[PDB]
């Protein structure tokens, strides 16, 4: 990817300077895997636009300072577990346009550092219990474009810093018991978190936030 620090293989490799890190961009290079040859040094990361089906558990081993992270626009299937467990200066991390369904537990955990999340695009047809409870410091969320009927309860309750959150095209179930953390949320933090007013309900006009509760609270999911 780069032969050393700001210099060129596969990858446009550029120093740091008095106004920017030294970043690796392997963008649009027809990628089919992660490339070894990234110095450790490595700040800023872009793997955006290419063919990755998989990552490797080993592929971000070194990369103990890197705070950006793009994993846009691949063919990602699933995440393997603990991937990002060593990436805790990551401030970015971008995984819109893959083919996730689902997100290993805790896979979040360790990027305490977080304040952008992207997760567009994908398939997504659950989210893991407490999957977002340790990114206190995450202003943006994005989880537009995917699979989603529901999120667990509480999922949102650390993420006290978040300014936008945003939340439609997912198929929320506006009939089961389980939209009710959400529609509650929604309805209680749409002055001080963006983008979650446009939540809509799977198969109508009905928007989340809107929805009556009591008559659902008990027919389970």
């Amino acid at each position: 990817a780069c032969f050393a620090a700001g210099k060129d293989d596969l990858c446009t490799c550029s120093n740091k300077t008095e106004s920017s890190p030294e970043t690796v961009d392997c963008s649009s290079k027809k990628l089919t895997t992660v490339p070894t040859g990234i110095p450790t040094s490595t700040e800023k990361l872009q793997l955006n636009y290419n063919q990755l089906t998989g990552i490797p558990p080993t592929a971000f081993q070194g990369l103990t300072k890197l705070t950006y992270l793009n994993l846009d626009s691949n063919q990602l299937q699933y995440l393997p577990v603990g991937v990002f467990d060593q990436l805790k200066n990551l401030n970015e991390l971008r995984l819109d346009f893959n083919k996730l369904k689902s997100l290993p537990p805790r896979v979040f955990d360790r990027l305490t550092n977080l304040t952008a999340l992207y997760l567009e695009y994908n398939q997504l047809q659950s989210i893991p219990k407490g999957v977002f409870d340790k990114l206190v410091n995450l202003e943006t969320l994005w989880l537009r474009e995917n699979k989603l009927q529901s999120v667990p309860d509480g999922a949102f309750d650390s993420l006290t810093k978040v300014e936008m959150l945003q939340l439609h095209n997912n198929p929320w179930d506006c009939a089961c018991s389980d939209i009710i953390y959400l529609r509650t949320f929604i309805a209680k933090n749409t002055d001080k978190i963006s983008g979650m007013e446009s939540a809509q309900c799977n198969g109508t006009s009905t928007a989340v936030k809107d929805v009556k509760t009591e008559p659902i609270k008990n027919v389970p999911c």
